[PDB]
């Protein structure tokens, strides 16, 4: 068997290949000791590593392992998954929405990193904690789907009132920009959490359409685990990608692009 | 006298000219008292811009020309840059207000090249949610000597002891260190420093991205979001220089739109 590991800041993504059967395992980066141990109990024909914690694994296992640069590995894996699922895209932006967010332009034969921003899943978790005292990711994300942003976010029509805006009125003018018009309010943990995800999705999508235009593609492929159990984030990103005339794509097992890629760079 | 007013989401910026200009600011909140002041005054020419120009116009008892904010801001900025001894053949400008709007100026005119709702309004609102402080002077002041280190995550923190493929001192995930420091103490300074951080960083990233697209090294930052907030100016200044671009701040750049309303007329 063959194993691929993308050991990120938050999640360790593991892909095992026997015959042609794939196994897709996720594990916490916090529990990296139990990944190293599992690995040490296994019969492995080939081990390929990538991600920020790849080296922690590599220095505590009993076998050699090839190590790849995660930008390369993610592009390779995502090419594999896009093909298999029927997407045949000449070019595209891809946005790896992980703990942080990295943005890449794939021109048809290779990738180039073209931007990055620190708004991603880490912010959802961290800023989510500070506003809700919720540490559990499922709990945090589920609760945010129950939320309404309208008392928190300020729209363009709120600013332009009864006059004609220079950009459409329903757009977000200012994330958290309505909070001070609603100080009579509670600000419920759900509402606050939807606004966090709101701001994270809008920033990511904004940067992505921006570089899409810069590199003259209209296809944007979103990946990373930040979308798992977060319909809200996936909605926010999708709607605004379409609103600005780009085509968004999500891919089955998108979050393992890295782990897959590492296997097929060997 | 001639009057130019940029009535924003949060602040109303007033410029009076006799001969010689006067700069004055008031809260959008208190728009009523701006209208009262316009109504008692003899004015040769009143020019309006911004989202609340309409609210002004329909409550004043005199006529008023209304100009579009992006054109006016561009025009006033050009004027202010020149008066302050700059000759930039082109530039990005980043109007950082309640929300942020980004423009490319090619030497003759401006195009909007994007925008983002991370801006002064988010500082105020998210900073209220993290701290319960509503007074702006106070909010921005608490932030100034905060420490972001237990809150933000650097690339070096993800990459541990191996060589990262981008510089390790870079922020990797805003608020991304929070869960590794659950052992109390998120203080209001550190939290507010982190809000400013994320807003400075998002704004600048957008700015330098459009600066590359449009092939200019010059980025001019305006808006009242920089008032009483050295840390926002620092965060933005440093990341811009990091990315190869030249940052510029402009004395009274918050009044760009007000000034421009007067000289499009
Ligand atoms: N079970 C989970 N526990 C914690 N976070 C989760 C979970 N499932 C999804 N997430 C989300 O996924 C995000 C991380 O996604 P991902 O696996 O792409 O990042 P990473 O590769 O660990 O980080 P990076 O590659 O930026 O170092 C988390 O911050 C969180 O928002
Ligand atoms: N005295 C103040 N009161 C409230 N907000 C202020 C003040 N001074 C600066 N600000 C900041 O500036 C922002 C407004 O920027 P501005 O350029 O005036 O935008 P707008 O045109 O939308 O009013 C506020 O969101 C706040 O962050
Ligand atoms: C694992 C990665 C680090 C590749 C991933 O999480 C990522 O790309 N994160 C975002 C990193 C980034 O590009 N940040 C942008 C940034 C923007 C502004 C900054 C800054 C950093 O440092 C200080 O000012
Ligand atoms: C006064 C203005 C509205 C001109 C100024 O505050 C501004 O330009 N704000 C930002 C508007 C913007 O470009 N927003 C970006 C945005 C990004 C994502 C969005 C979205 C809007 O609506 C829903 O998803």
């Amino acid at each position: 068997m063959k194993v691929g590991i993308d050991a990120g800041g938050t999640l360790i993504k593991i892909v095992q290949e026997q015959d042609n059967q794939r196994t897709f395992k996720t594990e916490l980066t916090k529990n990296i000791d139990q990944v190293v141990e599992w690995l040490n109990q296994q019969q492995i024909e080939k081990l390929c590593l990538t991600g920020g914690n790849a080296g922690v694994i590599a220095e505590n296992i009993n076998i050699p392992a090839q190590i790849f640069v995660e930008f390369d590995a993610a592009s390779q894996g995502l090419g594999i998954l896009l093909k298999e699922q029927g997407h045949d895209l000449a070019d595209y932006i891809f946005a790896n929405v992980g703990t942080g967010t990295s943005l890449h332009y794939f021109d048809g034969q290779s990738q180039r990193r073209v931007g990055g921003i620190g708004t991603g899943g880490g912010m959802i978790q961290g800023l989510g904690y500070l506003l809700s005292q919720i540490t559990d990711y499922k709990q945090l994300t589920d609760m945010a789907q129950h939320g309404d942003r309208n008392t928190i976010d300020l729209k363009v029509r709120h600013i332009y009132k009864d006059t004609e805006p220079p950009i459409p009125g329903d757009l977000t003018a200012a994330n958290f920009g309505h909070v001070l018009h609603h100080l009579d309010a509670d600000f419920t943990p759900s509402n606050k959490l939807a606004a966090v995800i709101g701001v994270v999705g809008e920033v990511v999508t904004t940067m992505a359409i921006t570089v899409a235009r810069e590199f003259k593609t209209e296809n944007i492929v979103y990946i990373g685990s930040s979308f798992h159990n977060n319909a809200l984030l996936r909605k926010v990103v999708e709607d605004y990608t379409v609103l600005r005339g780009c085509k968004p794509y999500y891919v089955e097992n998108g979050a393992f692009s890295g782990a897959i890629g590492a296997l097929y760079l060997e």
